[PDB]
Parts: C-alpha cells; structure tokens; sequence
DNA sequence: TTTT
DNA sequence: TTTT
DNA sequence: TTTT
C-alpha cells in the first residue's frame, strides 16, 4: 500500500501578536461567511469557532488545488483535521505519496508556503514559531521523510473528540459516516484494537 | 595482488538545506528519469528510491569516465555500492591502483571533485560536512592511503542487504550474479568464512 | 490587423570580457555543433558564422517554446533575424500581440529573461549593457510599448543584406522564398515601394 | 582562402625591473646556450642577439605544440618573425584559423598565456604593460578578432629588414628560401607591388 | 636546468 | 552536455 | 481572486 505524509498546520488565534499590519477588508471577508451543520451529524452549536473554522477549509481547499495542480491528478486521497491545541490550533493531513518522491518535497513544500502567504496573508510573514513545517522520523541530522501507514489514523485522529476535535474533512468510501459522528469513530477504534489484539 | 581505493561519496537528500538556489532543470531532468528491474534479481519495488540512483548511477559513471580518461586503461577493475545510512546516503567504491600512485592521488581527487561540481552541480558547492573526502590509515598526522586488499568485501559490503543495500554494480566475474541476489551473497560470505577459519 | 512587437537580444562574443567563470561543457557542446547550407539558397561559406548562429537558433527556439507555453497558442506568428553589428551582434524578433496585452508584458518579458539565463548561462548574469531589454515609443517618462505595423519590415530588416544579415527564421507563406535569397528580397523591396509610391 | 591570426608577444630586456626575483638557474641555462648561422644565409655575426633569439625560439616552439595539441592537427601553417623595437622586442605570429573559431579563441589564449607563465617563468607574472594580447579590428566596444588575410606579409613583414629584423620562422614553400636572404624578400615585395598595382 |  |  |  502507498504510504502517506503528515503536514501540520498552525493557524493563527490574534490579530494584535500574530497578524501585525492586518488589514479590514480580510477579517471583513472571514467574519462574513457563517455555515450551518449537516442532519446527519452529532456536534454542538458552542463548542465549534466559525472564522478558525472559515480559514482552515479555505487554507486545505488551497493546499489540495494546489497538489492536484502540481502533481497533475485529481483523484488523490486525503484526509484534513483540525484538533483544538492548548497553544495554538493544529490541522493533521493524510496525502498520498503518488507522484512526488522524497527529495523535491520540500521545493515543493516551500511553493505551497509561499503560495498560501501571497495568497491568504497577501505577502505577509506570520511571527509563529514554526508555523509551517514538516515532521521528520527523528534521528541525526539529515532525517528522512516521515511516512504516515494504515495503523496511525485509528491510534491519532480518531480518539480525538470533543472539544479536541473540530471539523474532519474525508475521501474515502469506509470514513463517510465517521467524520462527525462519535459512534462510527468509537466502531473504528474498536475495531482497530481488536484487530491488532490478534 | 594489485590493492584497491575506498573513496567515499556522500548523495544529498534535501533542497532547502543541501542545495541552495537549485535550479528547476535539475531536478526536472533527475525526476524524469524512471528505470526498471531485471528479471534474473532479488529486490523490491517499494524499497528502492528512483532520484537518489538516478543520481548515483550518473556519478559513479561520471567517475569512471574521469578515472579511463586520466589512467588512460579502459580496462579498470570497479566495484560500486550504494549503502543507506541514518544521517546521510553513502556509496563505497573499489577502484584499483593500477597507474596512480599515493602523492599524485590527491590532485587527481581534487580535479575529479572539481569536475563532478561543475558537471553535476554546473559549479555549485554544496554545504554538506566533508561530503567528498577519502579514508587514511588513521595514524597521527599525515598518514598514507587506505589500501583495500581481498578479506575487506565480504565483510563490509557482502553482509549489507535490504533497507541499507540499494544498488550494487559490479565488474568481476566471479560477482555477476551476487549482485542483486542476496542467495549468492550469503553463499559468498559463508564461503570466506570458511575459508578464513583455516 | 494585429500588431507586432520588437524585441532585441544581444549575442555575446567574447568569453575573458562577456562571460566570466564560463565552463567547458557549454564551450564544448557549442564547438560540437555544425550546420550546413540549403541548396535553395544565396550564401557564403565563409560569411556565415557557426557558434553565434548556433546559440541564436538555440535562443530563439526557446524563446518561442517559452512564448507557445506561456499564451497557450501554438499557431503564433514570429520573424527573427540575426543582424550583424559593430559593436555587439543583434538579434530582432516580431511576435505577434495576440493573447498578452502590453502591461502584462514587462513581467512576461522578465520571466523569459530569468528562464533563459538559467537554462542557458545557467544561474550567470553577463555583463553587457542592456543586453536583454525592449523597445518604447519615445516619448518622456513612462512610454508605452512600440508596436510594429506591416510597414516596418521590408525598410528595417529585408534590406539589410550580406555581410549584415546571419540567418532570417520565417514563418509566413509569403516570406518562404524571401528568406535566404537576395532576389526574392529585392523583389519584395520593390513592390513594396512602388506601392508606398502612390 | 583562410584567414589568419596575429598574435604579438613581448620579449623582456630586463632582469631588475621586468622580472623581479628570478633564479640563477633561468640565466644559468639561457647563457648556456648558442647559436650557428647556415650557410645559405645572409645576416650578420654582430647584429644577431643570443638570448633574446633563445628565448624567442622557445616560446614559438611551445606555442606551436601547444596549438597542435589543442586542435588536434599537426599540418598547422606559421609564419614566426621576431621585429627589433625601440621599447621592447616584440615578435609576430601568423597562425592559421582552421578549426578554432573566434569566440573560444579567448579562452584558449589564456590558457597558453598561463601554461607559458607556469612553464617559462615557473609560475612568475611580469610586470609589463599588455605583454600577452591580441589585436582587434579597431571599432568601439567589443570588436572582434582582427583577421589577416595574404595582402598583409609582404607590406608589413618582407620589407623590415636589418637591424629591425632578427629571426623568421616560415612553413610555406614559396618562403623557404626568403627567410634569411634579403635578396628573396626584395623580389617578393617588387613582385607583389607589380601585381597590386594592376 | 627543459627537444633526457 | 540540451530537440535523449 | 473582488459587484460571491
């Protein structure tokens, strides 16, 4: 099976230490654009942010036309989620290695950066430590890229609820049901352990 | 017998820390670049990296060119190995000394290190720590070359297979097919085993 | 009709003045490159040289590649002509104004000239004066770009003949005869200007 | 016919102020050294230097092979003559233009001015003004490499004689005779004024 | 100490 | 070593 | 990527 990559994405929390020279018209743009909640869902009206929330689908929306402008292929999977942090909020991704090695990764990775600066922050450099990095397999100096298998998502993103877990953005056909109900994601992990009980 | 070199070279594996300022036609024409597998070997398809060979391949070519070119003996012996490493991508080589001496040997390493700057690199230094350097007797100060005599392979370079073993190429006969088949190598290594508990 | 603009490339032709710190590989790919003569044509085997030629058709090849991949237009009408100087051998194009506007053009122009110092030179600025710029209407501060009518051509470019002109790339139907033959130019010359004449 | 090149090189005088620190062993093997006159000539025993004509013989012979190893072409035309001036001995080349070019005539003449340095001197560079240069056709900025045709020999060759002429080197077979004898120089200069005068 |  |  |  293909592996996958793991990006973090830190998303800002204040315009007066983190967004230094903001401008009207941005906050104007992202204070106006409410959403509402599916029926089919099991989330509360309080415990979810409506511009952390705004900026975080545009900002994957982004990052996954810009993949599938680079890698040339529409059909690839991925896997967005925005868990609530202590310190500042963080959105996991699972996108497939097919097409782009190892090594031109981080051009690449630096593209995207740059694109999503010009593009969201219109040319402006956010003060957040490390706000924009990848994750390594820990080892020297000189690590690899760290690859994301099938027994990560189930032991990492899905026991992360309430008020962690914020909005899960899915593709694929067995995770339909499980991006925002609590009982479809409790079924997967108890499948999961039972699975590797063996 | 006729002693051999073990000069090592160091692959870089990073973009925006290994090569600074690198140009898009590089990596256009090293990504556009695919090979295949024979049928007569014993690896794996996932196991084995596509830019990294791709590169390796180019430069030990590059350096056996260099090599019949200033020893004017097409007619050399040559043992190339492409051993994964923790910190940073290792390549062993075993060229004879069949010519070149001991004193002049440092000039001629100089000019081919030149040469496979301003050929590969098109004159570019990389910042990588003593990427380009050979191995000494390791005595005090100023000691001579490494000498590499017959007990040296089977016991460094035979031993290492998979993840750490990527590529093999060889020039012996004796080593055709204990290139890529890890049966043949094993039947070496207990052979010279053998023989060396007389 | 649509217009047409003028843009003017400078070949250098020194290489310890114009190209300082220059490898042997590109000296050595130009050296290795002859051309031979048409049989339907009117030239001299000694007037004509072969290097600045060779890095003209090369320039002016990319330069149309990067100009058909920019406008998304393959069928894009272009005149070039290779025009001896005394100073610095000169280069003139007409391209036609189909699909770029002309404010958009500045950033067009630079990033071809980007792409071309990286692909050819390689990462090296020379030191000409002016080397790759464009021409302007004359006027006072900030003119427009000059546009090139159908009245420009046959009084700037097609009576410049030997020892001036190098070689003429057409891409016109009427110009196919017109592009190596003095007759065919004299002829055009004349009708022009007994059609002017009245 | 094919052009030619002129290449002036400069003869020092002088060890106290031309060539600072030089070893005894250089004038040790230049004082060494004499030469005969044959007996099909016309010179003379005191108008004829020794170290400076030592001197000269061995630049040109250097010269020589070191344009015959670099073209690949032992057949190569010359026609060497070293001229008494009133500042500094200078000596003149006519080399033929059959395989290098024009543009990469530069390169190459630096690389024989800095094998001449390192071999000659031992790695010492003389302070005189423009020592090592080439002639242009005189122009403006960047004039290119100032051709010699086959009116050019006897008007500015043939005709300096004694005391300003000390040695020339020919190749041809018209020349052969015209070297030293200042008889066959004359009746080539009457001959050539007969023909151009028609 | 230079066309080994 | 540049229309693989 | 600007009269959602």
């Amino acid at each position: 099976m293909p592996g996958f990559y793991e990006i973090v994405i830190k998303v800002p929390s204040d315009l007066d230490e983190h967004l230094p020279g903001i401008s009207d018209s941005f906050v104007n743009w992202v204070a106006e654009k409410e959403w509402e909640l599916p029926p089919d869902s099991d989330m509360d009206l309080n415990l979810i942010e409506q511009a952390p929330l705004t900026v975080a689908e545009k900002l994957q929306r982004d990052f996954l036309t810009e993949w599938r402008r680079v890698s040339k292929a529409p059909e690839a999977l991925f896997f967005v989620q925005f868990e609530k942090g202590e310190s500042y909020f963080h959105m996991h991704v699972l996108v497939e290695t097919t097409g782009v090695k190892s090594m031109v990764l981080g051009r690449f990775l630096s593209q995207i950066r740059e694109k999503l600066i010009q593009r969201i922050y219109r040319g402006i450099e956010p003060t957040l430590p490390n706000w924009f990095a990848v994750t390594k397999t820990r080892n020297g100096a000189g690590g690899g890229n760290k690859v994301v298998d099938e027994s990560y998502i189930p032991n990492y993103l899905l026991p992360k609820t309430q008020p962690e877990l914020q909005w899960a953005w899915t593709n694929m056909e067995q995770y339909l049901s499980a991006c925002l109900n609590l009982t479809e994601r409790k079924r997967l992990v108890a499948q999961h352990l039972t699975h590797v009980s063996q």
